[PDB]
This record gives structure tokens, C-alpha cells and sequence, in this order.
DNA sequence: ACAACCTCCTTAGTACATGCAACCATTATCACCGCCAGAGGTAAAATAGTCAACACGCACGGTGTTAGATATTTATCCCTTGCGGTGATAGATT
């Protein structure tokens, strides 16, 4: 906390507009268009995996939707039970534990 | 009316070329502290969720048996050795 002034006030690191870069005027297709690059790897392995689990593992933050919903809309496209509908997007750390599976997303830190 | 000339005045314009090795400090200097911003904090409820319960249900891995492969053993076979007999080479001539 006294760093704060340290790490940038003796003669500024490149940090673009400090972190806030990320969600500044930026966001045009200037930056989306690796958002809609990974986007488009998660969206290819999320519809080869388990014809029912295959849903779940996109809500909550923002994943796959430009609405990235909550049950409503979602529990109508998946059908018979419930809120599997949110606990399959953790579940993957147990038998999706092959750490082969992430072999096609991992490039969006990189173009 | 000027002209440059005698003398030592000072000014200041430059100082050849190729390459390798090293590490990146010194300052002080009241920033006061007053105000209040939107803005930090967090309580209570939106965007929605945890993981414990009791169920559910499955994969994986280790113990066991089986399989067959492999490396050994054996023994066969061929390709090679070294010497020898005498080869037509090397090359000079026709």
C-alpha cells in the first residue's frame, strides 16, 4: 500500500490506462475480435462434449451469448432436471482432470 | 578621406579507424490537511449459487490369471578369409 505510489509514480511502466484499458473505449473490434476468437474454441469443444452437459458449462460470466443467461432461457434448451444447469460448470475439474482437453483453447492470450 | 600596414590582442575551428568488455546510483523539498466526491463500505436481494446431504452411478486401477513374446540356448548354413596359381593386365606398339 505504499507501493501503490512505488511501482508507477518514479517513472511509469506501460500500463495502457492503468488495468481499466480492458473495459475503456478499447472494447470495439480493436480488442472483441479475440473475444470472438475464444469464443469460438470454447463454443467447438462445449458442443463435442456430453450431449446433456453440453449447455451449463457457457452461464453466468459472460461465456458464449451476448446474454449469457441465467435458468430461464437456458433450463427450456437442456430439459428433464435442474440446476445441473450451473454445477456442471465446475464439475470439469474432476474427469475433464485429462489436461489434454483444454489442447484447442489455450492460443487467446497470444493473437 | 581613406587605406592597409606594424605589432602582439583574443577569438575559436578542427583533432583518423575497426572491435570487445560492464554495472546502472545521487538529491530533498513541511504537501502540509482541509473538503467531499460519487465513492468506499456493507447490508439486504438481484444474477441466480454454493456444496453438503443422501442418494446416485461409474471409472479406474490393482490384484489375479492368462497369453505370447522374446532372449536365450542350440545348431545349422553361407560368406568370407587367406594363400596360391597363373592370370591379358598396363600400355607400347601395330
Amino acid at each position: 500500500k505504499i507501493r501503490k505510489v512505488l511501482k508507477i509514480s518514479m517513472e511509469t511502466p506501460i500500463g495502457d490506462d492503468e488495468d481499466s484499458h480492458l473495459g475503456i473505449d478499447f472494447i470495439e473490434d480493436t480488442t472483441s475480435a479475440t473475444t470472438e476468437s475464444l469464443r469460438a474454441a470454447t463454443h467447438d469443444v462445449l458442443a463435442g462434449l456430453t450431449a446433456r452437459e453440453a449447455k451449463v458449462l457457457r452461464m453466468r460470466f459472460g461465456i458464449d451469448m451476448n446474454t449469457d443467461y441465467t435458468l430461464e432461457e437456458v433450463g427450456k434448451q437442456f430439459d428433464v432436471t435442474r440446476e445441473r444447469i450451473r454445477q456442471i460448470e465446475a464439475k470439469a475439474l474432476r474427469k475433464l482432470r485429462h489436461p489434454s482437453r483444454s489442447e484447442v483453447l489455450r492460443s487467446f492470450l497470444d493473437d
